[PDB]
């Protein structure tokens, strides 16, 4: 979406402004999107002012007097077509009108021109009419919008498509429809009416996820435009609800409160919820501004730009403890009719820029470009930073800067003042060292009965508790979904973590910590709408995990406190269901009788589990009581404690949040510790093996650190900042979970697969109890053993799948380890039932056709090595199918087809492969763009056939790629411009991508650059994933790939390989589902991956919607993989996950291997087409009619799943044009073209001669220069063209001015640019100034935006002004000097120069690990700025560096002319000493650092 705001508050209203932000919403067209007909928009619309003058004809036509502009009321409304309903609605209307003792004046026919609207908009429209409304006793302004918000509130308990209030006020109206930009005021002839004035607008253009307009989700609302996307929306709904009963103000009666009723409801979108809960907050007696810091609080601790505002602070201190965030991605901009103003979320996750004129004219909005003022008149250009806002009040025709607004709303009462009398905290960093038990055999029946596994302690436990970090493994989640199992398993197993992909992005959990907060408050929850001491009393907790010590201090404290037990008699008359029901109604009334928090205990009075009891698993009691206590209206009356014995890993501490508990006191987790660290093995190893680095207090502080840091992970991949927001939320998917449970005790949580009931998990904790009553049984869970949990790859199947291919059986030995498999995936429950008779396999397309299906998709070249990445894709090429770089990047020597290879197979070029033939080619056709940015250069670029944007693995979907240090050779460090030894954790988001018309804007870049290169975009399957897929093609991607939680790895957490991500047939049947529903189906090819192995596989997954078939752990074991499973380690036996050289040459491995295994698979899948009489699988894509559900299959668990969710598609018979494809989406006409036209432009590419050319650029010009990159890359490379192209331009640019520059560039801008300038820039110059009119001092003026020099692998940009946040990312070699920046400038820098000749924000440095830059900081508060984790920061000492500080501030003079660079020059000696140099622990010794 676009958003933004215009106000005049010096000048007449005037029609002026109105053209203005029609002219602006045209500018965002890009920000938004069409349904299916391509003509109807997902919205467009402008709040304005009550056109006073256009209203007064309709007064004089009837003879009416026209009431004072404060005592109109103005409603516009959405009505039914057919006239008899029309009439039944506005009777309705009229109707609670006078309920509100207002006086119906009349209505106005709102005048349309219908003609102008798409198809879809046109069959959808509603009748649209203003109803004009007064109060005869008297009422104006602030009370009048109170009894017409009370009025709307009403009105919307009939909401439908049919029948909306848009706006109803006295002093905004909102004009909206299902429009492009350029169409809204062809329809709204009011809006073209020169009559039509005001001295405000706020416009919005809408990007929505389907293609089925609906005219009400147009924007803006009633009070609020909103670009972004809420991801903890279900927890914020469900805690706002659990207020509505009980609200209460003064200035309101109880029967006007809950005239307003529903606030929220999880039916409606995040937008219409926000808006609403948000004009509750300003109609109870707040203005937006508030209203918006208390509903989207800035990430305040930490912050030194707070250090002179303790009041504000305090505010937020206060707040916390009675609000959580609605967090995720936001612009809002609103308006009260009053003030009208803008803020960022938390994070700065949606671009806003300012500009303001010396008359206080001011626009604002998501792209600086956007209106036409005199360059001449502009006083400032300014941008949001993260949290902040702006605002005008109306009236008093003032511009309120950020801290002014905030200082205000927290100066009205004494917060700070209320929290230190109100508040307690409790906190120990001791912990209790004397054991529970002194027994070890009461420590290990215990462990047994709550479902301990020897993998558990020895895997899980012992590593957080000796390391303090959560552990590491490799490869995929090779096993049965719990449900599916025959072993036994926790609650938590079936509960998969959900994650941000495209729509809204991951944030990072180490680097971007300091926004990020773990603390919990208990007790009763205060009055939201009334502010008072009272509300200040509660527990604080700085950290979920309450130790012995925290616990009994809980217990004590000043809140009042009961236990509550989870455990019950087995005495053959209780049952789980029953002990459940008794819980519920014990907590109630425990609640009711003033109970402030609730302890869950297993271990009641003390007392240790018996034989003779069983116990409710702690997520399921916590979750009953959570949901048992918003159904009784009891809610915000308690905390709930958990004190559990079933509770150790990461993923358990986050499922028992995310399902209603404050706090967890994991008791038997905290002995497990004690019990390891005492015990004369481990005390007897410490003399000598293992780390004696650790006294007893040392490993308890390690274990909750490890917890601690596991669950800023687990909020960080859905881009969660605060566990407040987390704890109502509820991000998980259930997988096996019948729906009587699931509505029990996780209401709300998606589990389309039906399942257990209460009495299975019983069943469940019953076969634990049975083990319990000399050590803990290890199952199969984390690497093969002989009798345990099965895995789908092994060595010994590994082996003989590798000596059948070698040899040109061993594959029928291979194969029926495969099919002695018990039940494993969801497709393993589903046969086919034909509906034609089998054919002849010499009927059937080749296997020459089927393979070129099959991708081996991208295992980068760090996890990988150079033998197996390269063999793959000879043996790809040579089938016509295709390989793919992953995130590493690719050796240039691989685009040229082999030459010289001789009679024995071996090639001088590429001498560590065997098997190779002249024909033969290395390269890979589909190159992958991630986080990291590792690869990423123009010619790479050109390189592929393919390019795939990678959101997500199946292995870990919240986080970034990563390659630990070891494996970073000065080989890996040279292909992705990085330093030898150091760990590459890439960033979890795509700093590109924070929504999805930033992803549009990404796929943009890449069609620019090469226009031939079909683009996909590598998701993962989870709920949700099929809206985002539909967001995804009206992005304009190629293909979309599919991944499932299956799918290997070469270095992951090993919760997030058991935890994170769901089934691909879940997936790509949602995703195939909502295309076709969509009618976007035909937009987009559809590749799937995660656990292919067979031409069966393969089957499954085209009956299921895909198209195409990745492979990657099985590739590897065609290559002489033995599942060693120690990919992360280095020290892989066989040559294949490793880059040790002596390990690397034991790589035997040959293309001719891997082409035999895939025509293998190809053969398999013929005869499975025989089988079911088609000749080709392009005749049974989507026909799941072929599919029915297995008979003879009995799960161990559960009686059956429900498996409508694989089986119900649409039809797919005669229906299948959804199968052809345009080659590649255009990007449409385009500057470039324009340029790459020009004769001498064409001359100077080919013959290297020096050329230039001047041109206006808008903000609808994005990714200037690129398309050029890559002409002249795809016939030079990055470094041998040898003539010189200068660009001018003249304007504002849009996003990626000079994106893939490269040397012989010159990109020259006079005006400013929006963001990604210079985005993967390799080489050349980009020179960004103002306009020569410009009477503002540039260097106090924003002139570039967010995540400039995003990956650079070379050139120089010189910016005379300031950018925003994330200034040269991830840069491997830019440079550059700017003259200031916003947070997080050279977040994961690893080399290049950047200067910054101005103040700065916070998050300097985090991340970076080479490189150098420069900050001039004549204020002195830079060291408050820096992230310490990794730079140090010093005065220049080293001749050297200031040699090169001068040198580049001499080069930006020179290019800029800027009066800061010439000051800075003309008092060299002055300045010197101001500046600090940033300096990694790889550049210490580089000379200028030191010396
Ligand atoms: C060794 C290894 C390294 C990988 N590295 C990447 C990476 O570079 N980028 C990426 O998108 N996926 C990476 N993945 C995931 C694969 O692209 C693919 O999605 C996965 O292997 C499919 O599942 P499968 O192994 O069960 O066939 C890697 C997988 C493994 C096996
Ligand atoms: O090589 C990289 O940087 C990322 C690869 C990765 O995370 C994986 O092996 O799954
Ligand atoms: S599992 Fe990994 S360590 Fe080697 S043998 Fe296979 S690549």
């Amino acid at each position: 979406c676009g958003v933004g705001f215009i106000a005049n508050l010096r000048g007449k209203p005037d029609h002026t402004l109105v053209e203005q932000a029609l002219k602006a919403l045209g500018c965002m067209e890009h920000r938004g999107g069409c349904s299916a007909d391509n003509d109807s928009g997902d919205g467009a619309g402008v709040m304005t002012a009550i056109p006073r003058e256009l209203l007064a004809q309709w007064f004089n036509t009837r003879n009416l007097p026209m009431p004072d502009g404060d005592r109109l009321g103005v409603g516009m409304v959405f009505l039914p077509q057919e006239p008899s309903a029309r009439e039944v609605a506005r009777a309705y209307v009229e109707e609670v009108v006078r309920l509100e003792k207002l006086t119906v004046l009349g209505w106005r026919e709102v005048p349309v021109n219908s003609d102008v609207l798409g198809i879809q908009a046109k069959n959808n429209q509603p009748h649209i009419e203003q109803i004009l409304v007064t109060c005869p006793e008297g009422c104006a302004g602030d009370e009048l919008d109170r009894r017409l918000y009370i009025a709307r509130s009403i009105i919307g308990k009939k909401l439908a498509e049919d029948f909306y209030v848009c706006s109803f006020s006295c002093r905004t109206i909102v004009y909206k429809g299902m429009v492009r930009s350029i169409i809204l005021g062809e329809f709204y002839l009011d809006l073209k009416n020169p009559g039509y004035t005001s001295n405000f607008a706020v416009y919005h253009r809408r990007f929505s996820t389907n293609t089925m307009p609906k005219w009400p989700l147009a924007q803006p609302m009633r009070l609020l435009g909103h670009n972004g996307e809420i991801n903890t929306l279900l927890g914020n709904i469900n805690w706002m609800a659990a207020r509505e009963k009980e609200l209460e103000v003064s200035g309101w009666t109880k029967a006007e409160l809950e005239a307003l009723t529903p606030i929220v409801n999880q039916a409606n979108s995040d937008s219409y919820n926000l808006d609403s809960a948000l004009e509750l907050l300003v109609r109870t007696g707040r203005s937006p501004l508030e209203a918006a810091m208390i509903l989207v609080p800035e990430a305040y601790k930490n912050q030194p730009a707070l250090k002179d505002y303790p009041e504000i602070s305090d505010f937020h201190d206060y707040y916390s403890g009675l609000q959580e965030p609605w967090d995720g991605p936001a612009l809002l901009v609103f308006s009260d009719g009053k003030i009208v103003g803008a803020g960022l979320d938390r994070n700065g996750l949606r671009p806003a820029r300012y500009c303001i004129t010396k008359d206080d004219y001011i626009v604002l909005g998501s792209e600086a470009g956007v209106v036409d003022l005199p360059e001449v008149d502009i006083v400032e250009k300014g941008r949001l930073a993260p949290g902040q806002m702006i605002a005008v009040d109306l009236a008093e025709q003032k511009i309120l800067k950020n801290y002014q607004i905030k200082q205000q709303a927290a100066q009205k009462y004494p917060y700070g003042e209320w929290i230190k009398i109100q508040r307690q905290t409790v906190a120990s960093d001791s912990f209790a060292e004397k054991t529970l038990f002194n027994d070890a055999q009461t420590v290990l029946q215990q462990q047994a009965a709550f479902g301990y596994t020897a993998e558990d302690v020895e895997m899980v436990v012992v590593p957080m508790a000796s390391q303090g970090k959560e552990p590491t493994f490799c490869m995929g989640d090779d096993t049965p979904l719990a449900v599916l199992s025959h072993k036994p398993r926790l609650l938590y197993d079936y509960f998969k973590q959900r994650f941000a992909q495209v729509t809204n992005p991951p944030i990072d959990p180490l680097r971007e910590n300091l926004v990020m907060s773990l603390a919990m408050f208990l007790g009763k929850r205060g009055n939201l709408l009334e502010p008072k001491a009272e509300s200040a009393r509660t527990i604080k907790l700085r950290s979920p995990l309450v130790n012995e010590v925290e616990l009994q201090a809980i217990k004590t404290g000043q809140l009042q406190v009961a236990e509550v037990s989870t455990l019950y008699d087995l005495d053959g008359v209780n049952s789980l269901e029953d002990a459940l029901t008794n819980l519920v109604k014990t907590a109630i009334a425990t609640v009711q009788a003033g109970a402030e928090i609730l302890v869950l205990t297993d271990r009641p009075n003390g007392a240790i589990l018996t034989e003779n009891q069983s116990f409710i698993p702690p997520l399921l009691a916590v979750g009953a009581v959570h949901h048992h206590l918003i159904r009784a209206g009891l809610r915000l009356k308690a905390s709930l404690i958990v004190d559990t014995a079933q509770c150790w890993s990461t993923h358990h501490f986050a499922c028992l949040v995310g399902y209603g508990a404050s706090a967890i006191c994991p008791y038997l987790a905290l002995e497990s510790v004690r019990q390891w660290w005492l015990d004369e093995k481990t005390q007897k190893l410490m003399e000598n093996g293992r780390l004696d680095r650790i006294d007893l207090p040392t490993a308890l502080k390690n274990y909750r650190q490890s917890v601690e840091a596991g669950l800023f992970k687990i909020l960080s991949k859905m881009g969660i900042s605060l566990l407040a927001s987390y704890h109502g939320a509820q991000i998980f998917e259930a997988i096996g979970l019948g729906a009587e449970l699931v509505e029990y005790a996780f209401a709300g949580t998606t589990s389309r697969v039906g399942g257990l009931t209460i009495a299975d998990v019983a069943g469940e904790v019953m076969v634990f109890h049975g083990m319990a009553f000399k050590k803990l049984e290890n199952f199969g869970f984390v690497n093969y053993r002989p009798g345990g949990e099965y895995h789908m790859n092994s060595p010994e199947m590994s082996k003989s799948l590798h000596k059948a291919v070698a040899a040109y059986d061993h594959y029928e030995l291979y194969r029926q380890y495969l099919k002695d498999r018990p039940v494993t995936a969801l497709r393993d429950l589903l046969d086919f039932n034909a509906d034609q008779p089998a054919i002849s396999l010499e009927e059937v397309e080749s296997v020459e056709s089927i393979v070129k299906r099959f991708c081996t998709g991208g295992m980068s070249l760090g996890a990988l090595s150079r033998e197996a990445h390269e063999t793959l894709a000879i043996a790809m090429n040579r089938l016509g199918a295709k390989s793919n770089s992953g995130e590493g990047g690719e050796d240039v020597v691989r685009y040229l087809t082999l030459d010289d290879v001789d009679s024995e197979g071996n090639s001088p070029t590429l001498p560590h492969l065997h098997g190779l033939q002249n024909g033969d080619t290395a390269n890979s056709a589909i190159k992958q763009i991630a986080s990291g940015r590792f690869g990423v250069t123009p010619e790479y670029l050109m390189s592929g056939k393919q390019l795939e944007i990678k959101m997500a693995q199946g292995a870990k979907p919240g986080e970034g790629g990563q390659l630990p240090g070891k494996k970073v050779s000065e080989y890996i460090a040279m292909l992705r411009r990085s330093k030898p030894g150091v760990t590459l954790i890439s960033p979890p988001p795509h700093h590109d991508i924070y929504s999805i018309e930033d992803l549009a804007q990404l796929i943009y870049d890449l069609h620019q650059i090469n226009p031939e290169a079909q683009v996909s975009v590598k998701l993962v399957a989870e709920i949700g994933i099929g809206t985002i897929a539909a967001g995804v093609a009206k992005a304009n991607a190629d293909i979309i790939q599919i991944s499932g939680h299956d799918g290997g790895t070469g270095a992951s957490p090993l919760s997030s390989i058991k935890h994170a991500g769901s089934p691909w047939e879940l997936g790509v049947t949602e995703v195939h589902r909502v295309l076709m529903e969509n009618q976007l189906r035909d937009r987009v090819l559809l590749r799937a991956d995660g656990g292919l192995k067979t031409g069966w596989d393969v089957v499954m997954a085209a009956l299921m919607g895909a198209e195409e078939y990745g492979f990657g752990s099985i590739a590897m074991i065609a290559e002489g993989c033995i599942m060693a499973r120690v990919c992360h380690t280095n020290n892989c036996p066989v040559g294949v996950a490793t880059q040790q050289e002596r390990l690397r040459q034991r790589f035997k491995g040959v293309p001719g291997q891997v082409v035999n295994f895939f025509y293998f698979i190809a053969e398999e899948v013929r005869s499975l087409l025989a089988h079911l009489g088609y000749r080709s699988l392009d005749d049974i894509i989507g026909r799941t009619d072929l599919l029915k559900v297995r008979s003879d299959v009995q799960l161990s668990k559960t009686q059956n799943l429900t498996l409508d969710c694989l089986l119900n598609l649409p039809d797919t018979k005669q229906n299948r044009q959804w199968l052809n494809h345009e080659p590649v989406h255009s990007n449409g006409p385009v500057l470039d073209d324009d340029i790459l036209a020009d004769p001498d432009i064409q001359e100077a590419i080919n013959h290297q001669t020096t050329a230039t050319k001047t041109y206006r650029l808008v903000n609808t010009d994005r990714t200037v220069g690129t398309r050029l990159s890559g002409a002249i890359a795809k016939k030079y490379g990055n470094n041998g063209f040898e003539g010189n192209i200068t660009l001018n331009f003249q304007g504002a640019a849009g996003q990626s001015f000079g994106a893939f520059n490269l040397d012989g560039m010159t990109l020259h801008l006079q005006g400013e640019a929006n963001d990604y300038v210079g985005k993967g820039m390799n080489g050349g110059e980009i020179v960004i100034v103002p306009h020569p009119q410009a009477s503002f001092a540039p260097e106090d003026n924003v002139i570039i935006g967010n995540t400039c020099l995003y990956g650079a692998t070379g050139g120089n940009l010189y910016a005379n002004g300031r950018a925003g946040e994330r200034f040269a990312v991830r840069n491997s070699v830019g440079k550059a000097v700017i003259e200031g920046a916003g947070d997080h400038c050279c977040e994961y820098m690893t080399g290049g120069v950047i200067v910054v000749l101005g103040p700065v924000g916070r998050n300097v440095g985090a991340g970076m690990t080479g490189g150098l830059a420069y900050f001039l900081d004549e204020v002195g508060d830079l060291p408050e700025k820096i992230n310490p984790e990794i730079i140090t920061l010093q005065r220049i000492t080293a001749s050297k560096g200031e040699e090169q500080l001068k040198s580049l501030i001499t080069a930006h003079v020179e290019h800029t002319g800027s009066p800061k660079g010439k000051a800075i020059l003309a008092n060299w000696s002055d300045y010197l000493g101001k500046f600090w140099q940033a300096v990694p622990p790889s550049e210490k010794d580089s000379p200028e650092a030191n010396n």
